[PDB]
């Protein structure tokens, strides 16, 4: 349940309300260790058959750490930010001399540990693949000062699982030039991404909601490949901050406009362009024009507000009265009568124009509705399916309580005559001001056109004088 | 097979034929299940290097099943569809109350079966792994209970690869937030999904064309997880349904259209912009103006209704006459004079404008033709590269049959003191209406000045008698 | 590597200067080869442990052999290209009788070789893995004609490796339908990649460029699956010719400009359109729009010049005075008052309009600076973070030296009585052009109102001559 919505056919859009937000507003970085035996690249040259299994997986872990060596050295309107650029800015930290040390010493004896860089910022750092204990006490000690020996098969296979993860993060960070997203299991896995939440300096409600939605924490982290310095691999993980969470989200549908009563293509055309996400915000609106950059996890909107823009609450008011005077709404024109249907959350938006055929369908009664020329509405309630043209839309049947709220269609008011239908992006004062425009000049031009009847014109230029008489012009010397 | 390609001169487009149809116009849904058993949560915990790695291999048998576990708590006047709407309509239905047992009971006799819902939907369900069975029989009586012995190392590299397509589907869904496409091979094998199509309730010709594309249809289908419950997980695989098969298809390439005999920037430009995909299909014509959302291989397009408008047949006459009467064909207009190529079927359309080298080479005789300032074509007759400034670019080399088509380029046609040269998206009517107004501007101006030429201004206020002599007022006393 | 950065207040924008290119001129093909042992189902019925290990591991090899035979059968202006146009017309010859067993002769004592096709190119070809000699060799013996024994649990564990890369090539081919990118360490190693990159027909500069930077030449190159026939399994991969090396290259990032005066809606806006790359090439200015199709490391900058237009070199002067007379900058204009930030190389443009808060800070004095009203600039010498609104962005801490230029907003000439704010894509001289027409139709309506309170109206008509004194008609006879 949860969801109602309210269609305003007056303007062709409707509202999807009962959703809350989990906007991400800021990050933050955690450095990922892993602890190296490096080079020892001494091959004793028994050519058992488990010596060279160990021999050839050795190798694989020497190229690994190579490939990660080489690789440390209205849509439109919106910002243009800059995802990484605080964890990138930690890995500057990372390069400069000690600071690796600095993590080295603070990990000597624990899994997890917090270090204050030469920054100022004190930095989460934990080690999570510990192949220089397993090599250096399990596999070397048995190889390279003991003539040369491998025991058991198992520590062929046990090496390998080890060595697996070391071999995906290297394969992920090769394919990705250092930079991946989303955070896959191999950089962080559950229980490990779990702990890190559980630490992050963050409230209750936040770790309760990451804790719960990791697979959208993932979607929407990095992993940044810093650097492979003194037998240690150090990436940053940056990890979502949600500071505004549980205020209430709405998603706006529009779709076109037309009249179905002019001849051929002298119809015109309106549509409402600022539809997306809106959310409350600090006495403010978020706008998500697009949609595409939220994910919605029942009821629950992950957006981030890099993608937004911060509007007044006053936009609301274009949904009831898109002629209000404190909101100047967007919206476009054209005269493109097509036919198009737009998948909401409990319904469908239907926009029939022309010889199209629009229906809405059911399985077990086909199809139960056929729209009429223009823009029309319906829920999911025993509708599984939507045609128009030769398109078949399923409809989502989350169940819910759908409003639908009469009202004349607001381009039935313009006359076609003076009807700017060019406006790729304009709004309703901008159309007001262009047709107010015309009409003054057409008015004013033909106020000069009539205001020029009887006024005298020049009398004949032949060197003689002329007086006035009779509405003519007479030689002068005929009185005289 | 025989793919030909007309070039109209007059409107610098080209048209490539010889296509055939495949269209996706539904969705077959259908529940895959993978039958667990029951989480040991605390198996014996022995020292033995065999007992480990199969401990080790338990945890990640674990870890998936609770992954899976929290996962189940002129293209913009287009429609906007729920792509997933009809498989997560399944879903639902599974979380209810017997469901998963009513598929459960149905499959322990079968690899698969067809189960009726209490929706009244009857889907087709299959089972896919045997977990529950290897392990209960073959590795968890030797170690559950109060023993502790594995045997044979074979059991552990058996255990692997049994344990390794649940570890990638679970590993699959936690970085796509339980929506993945394409269909991957882990969610289907190549041998299950040919199982599943010669099952779907469609002709032998669909039957017949998905088998042999089975690349394409992953490229278009969906992977739904849904429940976890009762020792089985489930999740939907949404397959795509070709109602249109075999009708004809061409594509449209439009390249930007400029006088060259105006002065500096002073040139206008035109461009149709109806781009994209064309087929036939049930009376009318189905555009696909986003190519990206279409796959071709050999002679055949699978394109997707949803991102599709439905057209009147009329609008093949935008090929033969743009200016016709029937259909208003949509160009934009512009004053960029800059230069550009576009890539064909088998050729290329070349626009050389301005002060730009523009070339078509051979890779072993160098350059074989230098295009002059306009709109030409080339075929890959000969032709191997087309270079336009900086920019190279390669010909496809697939064998045809390319037609020129002589005509006047229908920029010439309009007069650029009149011509309105910011338009992003209008039509030919829209133009001339814009002309129209534009030339009705300017006789206006006409009618003011012919109607205030000839009119006489005041004479001089100073108590003097003035006539009317050679066009100046002259004093009456000076004829005294 | 001095990155510096101007600041130009007037336009709104800002331009990093710095960056040394490297851009994507032509494509290299290679053919990569994996050689089959096909094929049997002649599989003896010894059930021994370590032989239905090998049974299962043959058969998955014969699915992915079976699977891939299944597989062989402002940027709105740009020009559309072919990416992989190269690369199937390799694959096209390689269809031709005798060109696989040319290339298969090839590598017979060396698992590098160049090759000369049939059509003159000589191709690099490359023998990744040899599976032929492995099971014929050290598995089928023992099996096929020798009573079906397996020795060593090594060869089992060997087999698995040896086979792993070629089922990760299938299950790659298998959801990219044949075509793949970035090119993936399975495709091709870091190593095969070295050895590929510096035998190819190009220079020594542009070997070590490309060998430095071996992550980027992965996400600009493509693997294209070709053939299975003659037991060999053959993909081209295609990689980026650098044609152009170490020109200078700069980035323009513009913001909205709008005006403050005015209230509520009232105010103007503009906003600069041609933001991207720039970069030298060959005596003119290749532009590159899409950011996302540019990849940046460090220094460098990646493009790929199939996304980009040739320029002349008066495109550099729109930074400098944008209503210059030789190169018409582009532009786009609106009424939208709305507040942005656009993060750039080493600062931040803030755009603050209405009632929202703009503010810079830093991560150990908080704000430390509250923008006002207009488009402002703040490096990142001290600040850490941008907050516009409800939105916070870091900047980047690289270092480099910002300049900031005052000017005078351009969004200050215009008169918003005749300013068109419906313009998407314009430029300086065509909204000129739009005001000319207004200002002209008001300067001569003005012209005529004060013209006819000068024009003198009719005299009596009651058969007497009149003359003109003092504004009036008055009797001629009266001066008898
Ligand atoms: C222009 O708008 C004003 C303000 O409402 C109105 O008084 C006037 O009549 C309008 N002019 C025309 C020609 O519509
Ligand atoms: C332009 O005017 C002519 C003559 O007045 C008329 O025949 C034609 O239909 C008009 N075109 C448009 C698009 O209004
Ligand atoms: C506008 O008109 C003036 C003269 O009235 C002319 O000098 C100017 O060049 C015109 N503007 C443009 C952009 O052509």
């Amino acid at each position: 349940q949860n969801i109602t919505e309210e269609f305003y056919q007056s303007t062709c859009s409707a509202v999807s309300r009962g959703y809350l937000s989990a906007l991400r507003t800021g990050w933050y970085t955690s450095v990922v260790t892993i602890e190296l035996s490096k080079i020892q690249k001494n091959v004793c040259k028994s050519t058992d058959s488990k010596v060279k299994l160990i021999k050839q997986e050795l190798e694989r872990y020497n190229n690994a750490v190579v490939e990660l060596q080489s690789l440390m050295q209205l849509g439109f309107l919106l910002g243009i930010g800059s995802a990484v650029a605080s964890g990138v800015a930690v890995c500057k930290v990372l390069h400069l001399e000690g600071e690796v040390n600095k993590i080295k010493n603070a990990l000597l004896s624990t899994n997890k540990a917090v270090v204050s860089l030469s920054n100022g910022v004190s930095v989460l750092t934990f080690k999570v693949l510990d192949l220089k204990n397993y090599i250096d006490k399990e596999l070397l000690p048995q190889l390279n000062n003991h003539d040369c020996r491998i025991s058991n098969i198992e520590t062929v296979i046990e090496f390998q699982q080890k060595n697996n993860r070391l071999l995906e993060i290297a394969r992920e960070f090769s394919v990705n030039a250092g930079i991946t997203t989303p955070l896959s299991t191999y950089m962080l896995t559950n229980s490990e991404l779990l702990s890190l939440i559980n630490d992050m300096p963050i409230t209750n409600d936040q770790k309760k909601l990451m804790s719960s939605n990791v697979q959208i924490v993932r979607q929407q982290s990095y992993s940044i490949m810093c650097v492979v310095k003194e037998e240690v691999i150090a990436y940053v993980v940056q990890l979502p901050i949600y500071g505004v969470i549980d205020t209430p989200c709405w998603k706006l549908h529009t779709s076109p406009l037309c009249t179905t009563d002019n001849k051929e293509g002298s119809n015109i055309c309106l549509t409402r362009t600022d539809r997306g996400w809106y959310c409350d915000n600090a006495g403010s609106v978020s706008f998500f024009p697009q949609t595409e950059t939220c994910k919605v996890q029942s009821n629950r909107v992950f957006c981030d507000t890099m993608n937004s823009l911060t509007l007044p609450t006053d936009v609301n008011l274009c949904n009831t009265d898109i002629f209000n005077t404190k909101y100047d709404c967007k919206i476009m024109t054209s005269k493109t009568d097509i036919s198009s249907s737009v998948i909401t959350s409990i319904g469908a938006i239907v926009s029939c124009y022309g010889k199209t055929k629009c229906t809405a369908s059911n399985k077990n009664r086909g199809i139960i509705k056929t729209f009429s020329n223009g823009c029309d509405y319906v829920s999911n309630k025993g509708v599984d399916t939507v045609s128009v043209g030769n398109t078949l839309y399923y409809v989502n049947k989350l169940e819910g309580k759908a409003l639908y709220i009469k009202g004349e269609p607001i381009i039935n008011y313009y006359d076609p005559l003076v009807f700017p239908s060019d406006e790729f992006d304009a709004s309703i004062a901008q159309v007001n001001a262009k047709i107010n425009q015309s009409l003054a000049f057409i008015r004013r031009s033909d106020e000069l056109l009539s205001a020029i009847g009887g006024y005298i014109p020049e009398a004949p230029r032949d060197g003689q004088a002329y007086v006035r008489k009779d509405g003519e012009w007479v030689l002068l010397s005929t009185f005289l």
